[PDB]
């Protein structure tokens, strides 16, 4: 049983009102945390990787989707209303108010790139009918980012965010294959725009030596693409991760910088890219990915303290304590219920650690450890040493 | 001294008064700060058994009707039709959240719930009363609603306040406490009134601070504590109010089973509460308060490195990797600007602190540390000092 509807149900992560909000997620405590770990384990890594997240509205006058062009084709799948007799909508996506700080930022080539990333919410107005759990919603946020860069810088930015996905996609293992989509017949942008992004596209992925299938012509009008499907556990395959070449928003929001229409002014090249893609669908993924049995870092229920009996239940409480404020996502079971009883109810909600404590643990000042995975043999730990043990269990980092 | 201004200045967040007037935009080292004014509560939230939710942001306007909101609301609501239905983004957050109470259907044993939310919301403010971040149309709550059982109202009212003393002592404001009174239209009997004014002013007496007595200001659904907060310039602020609720819970129908409308059930409390208000807000008036001259732990701006020479460029790039990667927020002039050309650029965006780095800093793995405040005489630490003193400098904690 590993869909992500009926997970979401069983380990109480979150739920639908097809009455009050149909599309949109109702998450609850221990589906929040999950929610914020994916997002912040990307925000690890952007510090790592120089990205800037920022915080842009979320409703517009739609002079700002007329201006980026979206409009005209957009309209219909977004929720509009008039402000004062103006109308104005909901952003279904980022990128049109990321041109407008680059405009505002004003650099000059001695500050490209500029990577500004943007978890904002999104919303477009899918068919009540087409509404399905995690995977077709109405509300959706992004690990959305646009690189902002020189021409020269195609290749290396590319390959940078080819790493980004490698890394990414390991961690969470998925395998993944990869397209390049190339100009298509009727495309905005110079031919050579093209070739010269394409060739830097090429050499980025061949300098990785992954295989990687070329798709003549089927490149979006705007700019050439590289396209990622990655693969789950169930052998399923997700189009999640994208990196979209972008010549038209430069244009069309009049985007300029000073080098090394106006003189002496070269226009930036858009990189749109994303690498979990929604983080509501890729929670559902992941769900189904692992049947619900998340890693430590990206667990809701890391660790549940379980007392042999009540003489210890106030050790164990203490343990339990310091273990919520040293940050870890931790419970405890104090009823007078047998221990064993205790491990089989923690098993249904995937606990990743059980902290067996009875009097040989209080006396020597030391906990059970136990793992969700039996074939891992148990330990006894000082406080110290499982706050370090757990510790060493935080997001996987790209530098160690 | 306006934060308007300040957020220029400093390169913080700036206004597009035709894109999106009334909401903001948050360059890097905004977000920056918004985000950790969020950890900052969210620490707390942490200590103090708070669990975070995420809920939607659009809804059929139903759930309003069902709160009650809707009459006096919706002319301040953004409200649009889906499939020939009214609905609206949300101006609160706690419907959603009696949604959420009556899915988990707690029992007796699981109160009180403490649902916090920092979802985005929206009001739809005049134009001409729009005013920097101060009266905004986008704005996220560090919102929570408590449901705890009539006996549980002394003890989580206590605890706010307690609370809300603790954020305010930290950010360095005073404050003043009001309680307001029923509003001339509200929800339930004058009798539910008196029980519940009285509960708040017993919470107000117990504190033994001055209180005031605010007739006429209470929410349509019950009285509340209103708290005004009182800045360096001596300029008063409503952020906090802890808001006591007994008549959404009938309107939702919400019941939980006792120890000992339906038989063996009774109707939760409500208890509302904001500290910072809005990030927005709190933001604005910490500005100002400070000046811009932030605390280390919420600068967005915490060291930059500064090279005395070329010679020197690589080591002082390799204490700004390590900086970062540490987790602190960290920047580098590498410039061939001389050494006081550095600092006195470095001042105009508030640097906590500038590493100044030479020849004999490189030679013994040091760094010279320079205070914003120059009457603090500089010292010579070794990076592993640096960041011992960097790190005893985190979020003021409650239990610290
Ligand atoms: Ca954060
Ligand atoms: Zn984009
Ligand atoms: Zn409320």
């Amino acid at each position: 049983k590993r869909d992500h509807r009926l997970l979401g149900s069983n380990l109480q992560l979150f739920f639908f009102d097809s009455n009050v909000s149909p599309g949109s997620c109702f998450w609850l405590p221990a589906g929040a945390r999950l929610y914020n770990k994916l997002m912040d384990f990307i925000r690890n890594e952007y510090r790592i990787r120089e990205f800037t997240e920022v915080i842009t509205p979320n409703i517009f006058s739609c002079d700002l989707w007329k201006t980026s062009g979206h409009y005209f084709a957009y309209k219909e799948n977004m929720f509009i209303f008039d402000v004062e007799e103006k109308e104005w909508g909901l952003k279904p996506m980022n990128c049109p108010g990321h041109c407008v700080m680059f405009k505002h930022m004003n650099p000059s080539y001695r500050q490209l790139p500029i990577r500004l990333a943007d978890f904002g919410v999104l919303h477009r107005n899918e068919f009540s009918g087409a509404l399905n759990g995690l995977t077709r919603v109405r509300r959706f946020q992004q690990d959305d980012a646009h690189i902002f860069c020189t021409p020269e810088q195609i290749q290396e930015e590319v390959f940078k965010a080819l790493d980004f996905l490698f890394f990414i996609y390991g961690q969470l293992g998925f395998t993944f294959d990869l397209f390049l989509s190339t100009m298509p017949k009727e495309h905005l942008g110079t031919e050579e725009q093209w070739k010269e992004a394409e060739n830097a596209l090429k050499s980025a992925l061949d300098k990785t030596g992954r295989d990687w299938k070329l798709n003549p012509g089927d490149g979006a009008f705007y700019g050439p693409k590289i396209d990622i499907m990655l693969w789950d556990a169930l052998k399923r395959q997700h189009q999640c991760g994208t990196i979209q070449l972008d010549f038209q928003l430069p244009i069309r929001f009049n985007l300029q910088y000073r080098t090394d229409l106006k003189q002496g002014y070269r226009r930036p090249v858009i990189i749109h890219r994303a690498i979990l893609g929604s983080v509501e669908r890729m929670s559902a993924v992941i769900l189904e990915h692992t049947g619900g049995k998340l890693p430590f870092w990206l667990s809701p229920r890391q660790a549940i303290v379980l007392s042999i009996s009540e003489k210890t239940v106030e050790y164990a409480k203490s343990v339990e304590r310091e273990l919520c404020r040293r940050g870890f996502d931790v419970s405890g079971d104090y009823s007078a219920a047998t221990i064993n009883k205790k491990i089989r109810e923690s098993q249904l909600l995937q606990w990743n650690y059980m902290l067996v404590i009875g009097e040989n643990e209080a006396r020597d000042k030391k906990v059970t450890l136990r793992c969700r995975d039996t074939t891992i043999p148990q330990e006894l730990l000082t406080l110290d040493q499982l706050i370090l043990k757990f510790s060493s269990m935080g997001f996987p980092s790209s530098i160690d």
